[PDB]
């Protein structure tokens, strides 16, 4: 570095290694990530530079886009802890539905802010959603997929999880919608509830297998069009439809309707987060403060 003290190693991204860091004129503390081959594409500047005006309280801020010495460094605003880690932490007694709650609420304000800018995130999980001590969860890297795309691994060669994948994604469907996000906060709402991943695939294949074992393979009359869909197979196995109730126990009918509308197959019917900010779940949202020790 020059301009920043190295802090700690926070670990290996999805594109490269990040730090917490000092910045040693302004004191600023911040996250420094190395994004990874040889000239830095253009268009990916341009791009990642566009997210310097992408700013709402729900999104962790990009401070700075570096391209010097032709290497590429993001500057982002610093949080103590991620939801990954928060949610093992919470394991033995759960994060408590209001906190859930809260964190859903913001969580979908931050998705509303970025899509109406028609910026996707497309790679959610909880490792990414960022959280402080004053109650506060931000969502962390949106729009860099876009402008790198997403890998099968990291440089260190650990697998990119599939768990939060949508299901038009692990078909094919080469043009993503805002309807990629709302499936991921989906199941990550399901994961904050039940304390287990929904979906934990291994692999493309047992990633789709896993949906459809649970929402039902599905079909035209659920989906139209989804068996045109590039890596669709008549051959897939036709399994039936779970409940809800079997699904996410002991969720509340407020919170089965909207997670039922999250993870709606066709992703036009799926939920906007607009809408489902409004969705009667909501009714009782509050601001609690989260147990961190830090
Ligand atoms: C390397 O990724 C592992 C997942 C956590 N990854 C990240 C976690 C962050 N904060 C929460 C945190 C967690 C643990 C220690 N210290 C801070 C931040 C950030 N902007 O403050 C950035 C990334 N990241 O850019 O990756």
């Amino acid at each position: 570095m020059e301009n920043f003290q190295k802090v700690e190693k926070i670990g290996e991204g999805t594109y490269g290694v990040v730090y917490k860091a000092r910045n040693k004129l302004t004191g600023e503390v911040v996250a420094l990530k190395k994004i990874r081959t040889e000239g830095v594409p253009s268009t990916a500047i341009r791009e990642i530079s566009l997210l310097k005006e992408l700013n709402h309280p729900n999104i962790v801020k990009l401070l700075d886009v570096i391209h010097t010495e032709n290497k590429l460094y993001l500057v982002f605003e610093f949080l103590h802890q991620d939801l990954k880690k928060f949610m093992d932490a919470s394991a033995l007694t759960g994060i408590p539905l209001p906190l859930i709650k809260s964190y859903l609420f913001q969580l979908l304000q931050g998705l509303a802010f970025c899509h109406s800018h028609r910026v996707l995130h497309r790679d959610l999980k909880p490792q990414n959603l960022l959280i402080n001590t004053e109650g506060a969860i931000k969502l962390a890297d949106f729009g860099l997929a876009r402008a790198f795309g997403v890998p099968v691994r990291t440089y260190t060669h650990e697998v990119v999880t599939l768990w939060y994948r949508a299901p038009e994604i692990l078909l094919g469907c080469k043009y993503y919608s805002t309807a990629v996000d709302i499936w991921s906060l989906g199941c990550i709402f399901a994961e904050m509830v039940t304390r287990r991943a929904l979906f934990p695939g291994d692999s493309e294949i047992d990633q789709l297998f896993r949906i459809f074992r649970t929402l039902g393979t599905p079909d035209e009359v659920v989906w139209p069009g989804v068996t045109s869909m590039p890596d669709y197979k008549p051959s897939f196995p036709k399994w039936a439809r779970q409940d809800f109730s079997k699904v996410v126990p002991p969720l509340d009918e407020d919170g089965r309707s909207l997670l039922s509308q999250m993870l709606h197959y066709d992703p036009n019917k799926r939920i906007s987060a607009k809408a489902a900010l409004a969705h009667p779940f909501f009714q009782d949202v509050t601001k609690p403060v989260p147990h961190l020790r830090l």
